[PDB]
């Protein structure tokens, strides 16, 4: 199981994968990518 949920904390344009991933590592996720036109931060974990 791949948990691909959106960052509840990261309000607005994530702009880069790295920025998204950093907040997600804080917020209990193994990584994350910055989705679409780089607003939504959607983060990876193994469930």
């Amino acid at each position: 199981k791949i948990c691909r949920r959106r960052s509840a904390g990261f309000k607005g344009p994530c702009m880069s994968n790295k920025n998204c991933a950093q907040v997600c590592q804080q917020e209990g996720w193994g990584g994350g990518n910055c989705d679409g036109p780089f607003r939504r931060c959607k983060c990876i974990r193994q469930c």
